[PDB]
């Protein structure tokens, strides 16, 4: 309803079924989402991983090219723009379809790219034939007031990378994502965790359905920094829409941590 | 009951209250728990943290000799042979009360000290004023057929600690532990992931009562490989007995995530 006493940021999550190829279909509903959130006063969107042209590494690989990820991206910032919301989208790299990786993006809601990132920990066999590891840390910056940062799907089950982002001194961690297989543990047990263990908030949006030969679990979920849910999802498509309101972070001994890895 | 088909490995948890600055009595209750655990057939048996002085560090360091430590580490050692099982304790260190932190040792069922550890992660500025915090990884060691580690309550709480940990081979890590305050989110949370995300086996052996001024949680557990309980206490004393039965550990990328932290 209307926007709480206590709170400044509401953010929205969108979770869906994207087909696979098509990416006019996947920006269409990205647009339409957009469009709901903005309309619900939500400041910024949310939405999964490589959604634009579906959750299919090999095929991105072997029929996607640089110019058509550009295409989308264009689409994109002009879907942030015309949507006056902020949106993080997540698709190929620029480079060709030899060189480049899963990415994540925020625009904010004048279409501005604030901050960019090549997702470093990939998922499987497919991913790494299609795909170049990132090799560099989550970017955090300021943006309506809190400190975001943006890791990929399977980044997140890595303490490691969200304790990258915690030291730069991320609060909000946006995270598009794609999982299959009815993975609860990684919504129902390491992202809790993950929130918990750098005093954060994390935001996950999720695939929900039948795409590319798999059936994604939904369970989209905002969490906060004690663990709790501030929002689920389903597995059915829908949009979250979610208002935000010892320390481990300082007490680590991270120079000794960092040679016992 | 009966030992099952399919486990070779049974272990004990001793949960219960210490009375401060009176070690004959709390290694009495240890030699009593570590009889029990061993007429169920139980080969090891995890004892919480500090158990032989209680937890009350201002006072283990005013008032505790390192001759009296060593008379208890004497003791324990004894009971570990007398009782024919291996036994993992915590005490001060053995250097003098302004030099030595907090430690887990490990002795087998002959009474010989397989491993030592001293606590890296102190928790909270009794403890940082009471102790030396550690300078060395968890150590890893082949007993019963598996690879056991040793870590300190506060560490576990940690990723870092039990990934430096499960790095070293870990399948079974073993904590005493102090959790007072129903920080739930301890066990609840934290302890289930530590396990998912390493793919190991955690025991975690806490006090459970009035005891130096806190009141602490019990709740001791042991959590397998699926962030499950294989089995759990409550608030009052008692002697848990348990049959033991994505590939993180080698996708993440540690030489990028040793440059994050």
């Amino acid at each position: 309803g209307l926007v709480p006493r206590g709170s400044h940021m509401r953010i929205a999550l969108m979770q869906h079924t994207a087909r696979p190829l098509d990416p006019q279909h996947n920006l269409d509903l990205i647009d339409d989402a957009a469009a709901r959130a903005s309309e619900q006063g939500a400041q910024l969107l949310l939405t999964p991983e490589l959604f634009g042209f579906g959750y299919v590494p090999s095929q991105i690989c072997a029929q996607v090219s640089a110019e058509q990820v550009d295409a989308a991206r264009s689409r994109l910032r002009g879907i942030a723009r015309d949507r006056g919301i902020a949106l993080v989208w997540s698709l190929p790299g620029p480079e060709g379809p030899e060189q480049r990786g899963i990415t994540a993006e925020l625009a904010d809601e004048h279409g501005e790219v604030l901050a960019s990132y090549q997702k470093v920990q990939l998922y499987g066999p497919e991913e790494k034939a299609a795909f170049v590891p990132g090799e560099q840390p989550p970017p955090v910056l300021s943006w309506g007031g809190r400190q975001l940062s943006l890791l990929v799907a399977y980044d997140v089950e890595f303490p490691e990378m969200v304790r990258a982002a915690a030291a730069r001194g991320a609060q909000l961690v946006l995270v598009p994502t794609a999982l299959a297989g009815d993975e609860t543990s990684v919504p129902g047990i390491l992202l809790p965790a993950r929130a918990v263990e750098n005093g954060i908030t994390l935001a996950y949006a999720n695939h929900c359905g039948p795409e590319g030969g798999l059936v994604f679990d939904g369970g989209s979920v905002v969490v906060g920094p004690a663990g709790q849910p501030l929002g689920e999802l389903g597995v059915e498509p829908g949009l979250l829409v979610v208002d935000l309101p010892a320390d481990y972070l300082q007490d680590r001994r991270a120079e000794l941590h960092r040679n016992w890895l």
